[PDB]
Order: C-alpha cells, then sequence, then structure tokens
C-alpha cells in the first residue's frame, strides 16, 4: 500500500487533485475511495490530467476493467475521455471480450465501451463474439452483454447471432440468461430476419408455453409478435384451454391469448369458457391459476360478458 494512498485513506488530503496521483492512478482505482476520488475528479479535470489518468490506465487496462473499484474509473473515462482515447479504450475492450464478457466488472465495461465509441468499433466488438454466442448468452454475465450488442448495432450485422441460434432456440427459450438473449432478438432484428426463430418457437410451442421461462418468451410474441403469429399461437391454444388455464406457466399464456386476441379470437376463447359445467365451477373458479383466466376474460367483453357472468364463484 503506497503512502500516498494510506496518507489519503487516513484523510491526510481534503484538497488532494488528480495531478497529485501521477504513478499513483492504477493503485488508487483498485481502492474504494482512491475510486470514487477519481471518479468525481474526471468530469472536471484538466486535458493534461485526462491524458495522465489515462496513460496509465492504458497501462494495466484488463485488470482495471476486471476490477470492483476499477471498473467505475475505466467507465467514468469512457464518458469524459476524448474521442481518440474512448477508441483506445476501446481495443483493449476488443482484445480481451471473451473474458470480461463472463465477468462481473467486464459485463459493465463491454456495455459502457459499446455506449461511447464510434460505429465501426461497436461492430468491431460485437463480432468478436462470432464462434463463441451461445456461451456468453448462457453465462450470468455473457448474457447482458449479448443483450446490450442486440441493442447497439445494426440488425443487419446480428446474422451471425440468428445463425448461432438455429436448432438452438428450444435450449436457449428453456435456460433462464438464454430466454432473454431470445427475447432482445426478437424486438431489434426485424420479423423477416428472425423467421428461423419462429420456426423453432412455432415447432415446440406447448412444451414451451408449460416452462419455466419459456412460457415468457411465447408471452413476448403475443404482445409484440406480427398478427399472424399471435394467430397461429392463439389458434394452438384453442380447444385446451381448461387444462392449459390449470398449468402455473401456461395459466400465463392463455392469459396473454385473452388480452391480444383480435375481436374475433377472443370471442372464441371466452366463447369456449360459456360451454360446460363440472370446468365453469370448481375447476375454472377453484384453481389458483385458472381463475385469473376468467378474470381477464371478464376485463375483455360486452353482451358476450352478460352470458358469461353465468359463472358465480
Amino acid at each position: 500500500m503506497s503512502r500516498l494512498l494510506e496518507d489519503f485513506r487516513n484523510q491526510r488530503y481534503p484538497n488532494l487533485q488528480l495531478r497529485d496521483l501521477a504513478n499513483h492512478i492504477v493503485e488508487f482505482s483498485q481502492d474504494q475511495h482512491g475510486s470514487r476520488f477519481i471518479q468525481q475528479k474526471l468530469e472536471r479535470a484538466t486535458a493534461a490530467e485526462k491524458q495522465m489518468v489515462f496513460s496509465e490506465i492504458l497501462a494495466a487496462a484488463y485488470s482495471l476493467m476486471t476490477d470492483v473499484f476499477g471498473n467505475y474509473v475505466i467507465q467514468k473515462f469512457f464518458e469524459f475521455g476524448t474521442p481518440e482515447q474512448k477508441n483506445t479504450l476501446g481495443m483493449q475492450v476488443k482484445g480481451h471480450v471473451l473474458q470480461l464478457a463472463l465477468q462481473m466488472y467486464g459485463c459493465r465495461v463491454i456495455q459502457k465501451a459499446l455506449e461511447s465509441i464510434s460505429p465501426e468499433q461497436q461492430q468491431e466488438i460485437v463480432h468478436e463474439l462470432d464462434g463463441h454466442v451461445l456461451k456468453c448468452v448462457k453465462d450470468q454475465n455473457g448474457n447482458h452483454v449479448v443483450q446490450k450488442c442486440i441493442e447497439c448495432v445494426d440488425p443487419v450485422a446480428l446474422q451471425f447471432i440468428i445463425n448461432a441460434f438455429k436448432g438452438q432456440v428450444y435450449s436457449l427459450s428453456t435456460h433462464p440468461y438464454g430466454c432473454r438473449v431470445i427475447q432482445r432478438i426478437l424486438e431489434h432484428c426485424t420479423a423477416e430476419q428472425t423467421t428461423p426463430i419462429l420456426d423453432e418457437l412455432h415447432e415446440h410451442t406447448e412444451q414451451l408455453i408449460q416452462d419455466q421461462y419459456g412460457n415468457y418468451v411465447i408471452q413476448h410474441v403475443l404482445e409484440h409478435g406480427k398478427q399472424e403469429d399471435k394467430s397461429i399461437l392463439i389458434n394452438s391454444v384453442r380447444g385446451k384451454v381448461l387444462v392449459l388455464s390449470q398449468h402455473k406457466f401456461a395459466s400465463n399464456v392463455v392469459e396473454k391469448c385473452v388480452t391480444h386476441a383480435t375481436r374475433g379470437e377472443r370471442t372464441g376463447l371466452i366463447d369456449e369458457v360459456c360451454t360446460f359445467n363440472d370446468n365453469a365451477l370448481h375447476v375454472m373458479m377453484k384453481d389458483q391459476y385458472a381463475n385469473y383466466v376468467v378474470q381477464k376474460m371478464i376485463d375483455v367483453s360486452e353482451p358476450t360478458q352478460l352470458k358469461k357472468l353465468m359463472t358465480k364463484i
């Protein structure tokens, strides 16, 4: 522990300045108080303090980027650095994406870097994941990076990802981190780029509405997908509303079906209810899951509702 950092920590320098830290930038960045100090000083620092910090940080980049406290100095630097500094620092993030992407403070640096560097260099990082997609989509940190990349960066540039997902969409949509990346891809790539995702989602609609994660992916397509996708889906639920409504996860999807169904489709769903008596009562009304499905059916009709409030506890 250097003397300058010990004394800083002992509260010897109430008017310490960023220039006093020359040759101590790295060590202060890994310190709880030294970090906040440099983070607070960077906004209003000189071009000379900034270049000095940068140059010192550039020397131990990977280690600060993967550090609990160092990462915030790196990030601060992505905010206030210069274009050429951002980009030099960016080449470090790029060279180490594979580690880092899988690491808690590295998740944060990559995400900060994608929003701080020019566009060539954003693509250049995202494209370092080509060959390595599935492992970080399935990682506790790596999935956040893949979402960020999906968010930043042109859909045209996200093909290699649709491609790694081919043959993998059920395994991904059924994985706590993987689903999430599926749901992101659906929102940022066009309906026609993601057709291979939808192909596998329809193929397995059913195994998927009953999966703890999975049902979530099927709900997202219901609240945001194409009409036609919504309908193949809703149309898949027709004839099973009783059984599906008593499923812990599939009930989530029946609810969404009635909400986002079309007028024409909402009447056929609710109408499947205005039939049957062992099922109207006991089951539909009794069930801790299925009874919210009846409530949603109450929230969306009108002379049809009247026919239907023949339910009563």
